[PDB]
């Protein structure tokens, strides 16, 4: 039996026995998410050059913006793109929190490698004027979170409590088909990830690790690397082939390079809900409390025994 | 002035003042890309998943043979996918050799990472009955080359005596437009690109050259890493950026390991039309002699002023 | 505020306060006909002309079938493609009976005519176990009726209680667009079609407003003629100019030609939700009762005033 | 063999053996329908009506040929319905060709989702002269290539030259023109009508005799099929594909018709006679009359060869 997203989501929302708020916040998000991969791949650029005589990241933040309000389901709006949080009018405020990059990974967007889109998603939990401070709960509060993957193809990966899965745009009819249900992460891969032009300012734990992937003191084979610099790309390869994923902290960045709110906790949920792991070394991501919405975090994820591992380093190190 | 890769390959026709052939073989690469391109981005995928009640690379290369065939203009044609060399058949033979890969990176398509297709042209050479050997001249003697990435977007670099020149895919209207005209590569990058698990099997010299690049001898800034593990998006990154890509011999493939009719050449002549560089380390790879249409060749391209330094930690070793 | 049919309908299904069963149906539907759009518009045709080297109709009636099925929210689906009644499944019985023409003006799609596919949705009256009699209720009965128009451009016209309203597909994103809410017919139109072809035939009564149409009683200029030949096109012009579209009963055909329940009854309920009339000339179409899935109805729709008209030479001949 | 709009073009240009620019402006031609198709199918309307928080169909068709056709350059003269005067081409884009055409023809009509199209003719300039609007003022007769793009449920090319009338699907997944119907010839007879009926009160008495006849035939055969759509593209594309008669005929009020000589009549008419059909004023074949203002207009009848001598008859019997 074929299922699309909007099925998918209609289906839980139904068992959920809420309000249906939850799932039209996810319809406009699915709308908005086939609006930027039209864009991504460059539906009418040929008007752009003239054929009949601006920016990709503001369009994908409007799209997203635009989408959520409309949905009468959130009241606080925390992108990427934004240094303050956008509080929905009074007039279409919903109960729910959205922590989002618009598209992730479109500094590089030039040499045409993957971009996507990351989201959070929590429930107010105060009843205060909607305000920044509703944004700072810890990962472990979410209650979805996902990404849409500009790549090859363009696909939704969405984690609830009842597990993560997999949804292919078909563009041909603009609908997302399920096409991997429940998915679960190798228990150990054989591919790390991670800029290793930082070699030089890589914490020792870090350093050692590496060197465990290319030169396995086992005399095991020595894992492949990987590392396209677009964390939705990077992440999606770690969970549909398992592995290792890092951007980890150093003398110079103490708490890392990429988000918490909308780039971390997103991935962390879906790796745990995966049944992988993601870690900032001293404390999985999902239990840190953010105090700024902008907050960095350092990350290790991806495949349980190879996060293990990592942190049977870090330990050492400690 | 709008442009189109039709409208292009029609002018420079015209401007050689020959019959047409090269045309009519590029027209139809032109659409066999478009049809891949479609089938990449999962058009129809809902067919699949039973909404109404081949694999990709198998496909991409039937498309590509049966375009290249009805074309009128080859007559060798050399796929990554089949053993041996296809013959056209006699009332559809043209004067052009034609050595390609339908679908780079199709390995790792699961976690929708960038393929794309590379090829190169090649004017048939000897006048003795089509065969196998007429693929198997040096890269030196291509007419012209290129590739499709389908990334975020899809792109059609084409390059050709008169250089190197940048389409993007419309597909609203199913057009490729030039975006980029004669293209060059920066003199110098700063982003170094090969799988460093290999570590362990690495020549010295792309140790230490590796080295030099995280540890500037002159403590300068390190350069960045990216590894996407797709030839095309990888190379292409390396175009746009500047920069260089690495894929040496191994202890493990002491012969390199990506092939030199269909990977190695087609990028090696876009980097020269370009003003880069594209070697093995001890000889230019547009100079190697083929003898075997799957023979693997090392390759390190990209910025002049990289792949110079390269070669200059080359000669330190030998 | 931009509006989705999936937004729209979803928030139209939780005002209902319902087990959101209709929802679930109408988002098939919704897919359905956007597969079935890019059927039409011959996605992929390519392949099937060789470039790698089952009919519309058969395909669109399988798409629907297989979509409300899977819906879990129907019991009883009438088809003009099929014989009999289909009878769910036990395990995907939902309580709504669906009659529909999967692709109205198929027969006719070789010149390539507007085609469209009309819809109408009935909730199980009875207690008994589910058949063909489930769908012989009177128009009057409609929960929600409606059609898809493949023209220039895909258009899905949706009526209930509240109205009716437009949804333009937006092939780049596969999003049926809100582009006119609450939908009002004309009180009075310039224009009449019907099959002048069967002149011969025609009821006198049919003969003499014809006849008032070209040669006007308070010398006003003459209504312009439009028949298309495909009832979606013919009726949605009739609902967006104003004006008139019969298909009465002649000599031979003294039921008329179209059928009642899946092409007479879902434009009539449309008419008569955006302020228009359908009447069989003895009474309005949503009042007979059928006995019969394929039973044929006379039918005269479009603007109050000219429908009245209609009936007033109609009664001047009974 | 798969054979697509460019592959064919490409080869009848290599054939003829010139200079190549036919097959440049029949390729910008290509690439304008598909733009229009697009846009006709209303790609991105989602934008405008504030997806993310917008000029005329017809005027943007417009600018896509003009655009298309000018950068091709292979044309010095073109006549569009859009502008009263003919476009001279500046001098460095000129092209040996002179091209009439309707950007989106029906477009009148567009919001009820009927169907629409592009009709176009192409002309050589036989002038010696500089290129000026009297080079577009050529009989049908003179014609090197015409056709139209149907935008109906699906968008269709018909490309008619010397060589016969062929038909090709734009397949939107590919963005190609694959080639469906080689040198297509219409059916010697058809059992469809179509015209404006709503026009009875001033028919000239020929058309009202002649529409008399289809509805209730003389020899007692069965009456034919009526059907007027209101766009001339796909009224004239059915009549190409099934067979039977299409008017827009001169009455009292319009004694010269009321379609475009230029721009609908003429390749309309160069598409029917190249697939065996016929296309007359009345008095004459459309592509024989010469014409003496790039708008004047121009009354037809076309579609099948029987069906139009008919016509012919009962014309004659009232002149
Ligand atoms: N479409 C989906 N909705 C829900 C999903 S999926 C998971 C759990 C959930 C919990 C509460 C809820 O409350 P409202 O219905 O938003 O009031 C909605 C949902
Ligand atoms: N469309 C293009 N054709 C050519 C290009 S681009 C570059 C150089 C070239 C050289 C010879 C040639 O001879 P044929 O026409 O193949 O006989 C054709 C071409
Ligand atoms: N999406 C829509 N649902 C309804 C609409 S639109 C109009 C009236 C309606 C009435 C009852 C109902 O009950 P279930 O939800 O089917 O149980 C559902 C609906
Ligand atoms: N692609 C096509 N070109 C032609 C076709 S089809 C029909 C006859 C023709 C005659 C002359 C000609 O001269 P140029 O090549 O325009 O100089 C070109 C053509």
């Amino acid at each position: 039996d074929v299922n699309t997203l909007t099925r998918f989501v209609m289906e839980e929302g139904r068992k959920a026995r809420g309000t249906g708020e939850l799932t039209q916040l996810l319809n406009s998000l699915c709308t908005a998410v086939k609006a930027i991969s039209s864009a991504v791949r460059k539906a009418g650029i040929a008007h752009l050059y003239g054929i009949a005589g601006k920016k990709l990241d503001v369009l994908s933040n409007d799209l997203v913006m635009n989408m959520l309000k409309s949905s009468f389901a959130t009241c606080v709006l925390v992108s990427e793109e934004d240094k303050h949080a956008i509080i929905v009018e009074p007039e279409k405020r919903g109960k729910y929190v959205v922590c989002f990059d618009p598209l992730d990974g479109s500094s590089n967007i030039d040499c045409l490698v993957s971009v996507g889109t990351i989201f959070g998603i929590y429930r107010k939990k105060s009843t205060d004027e909607p305000s920044e401070k509703d944004a700072l709960q810890p990962g472990r509060n979410l209650v979805a979170a996902g990404y849409a993957l500009y790549g090859s193809a363009t696909m939704l990966v969405l984690a609830m409590d009842c597990g993560v899965n997999c949804f292919m745009l078909d563009p041909a009819i603009g609908e997302f088909i399920l096409v991997d249900k429940d998915v679960k992460i190798k228990k150990k891969g054989k591919i790390y990830s991670l800029n290793e032009g930082y070699a030089k300012d890589f914490d020792p734990a870090v350093t050692e690790y590496i060197q465990r992937k290319k030169f396995p003191p086992d005399n095991s084979a020595p894992y492949g690397a990987r590392y396209v610099g677009s964390m939705v790309a990077d992440v999606h390869r770690t969970l549909v082939y398992g592995g290792i994923f890092l951007y980890p902290a150093n003398k110079k960045s103490p708490n890392g390079k990429l988000r918490l709110l909308y780039e971390c906790n997103p991935m962390a949920y879906v790796m745990e809900k995966a049944g992988g792991m993601a870690t900032t070394g001293k404390e999985a991501v999902l239990d840190v409390i953010p105090t700024d919405i902008h907050q960095r975090a350092p990350v290790i994820l991806g495949s349980p025994d190879d996060v293990l591992e990592f942190l049977k380093v870090y330990e050492k190190h400690s």
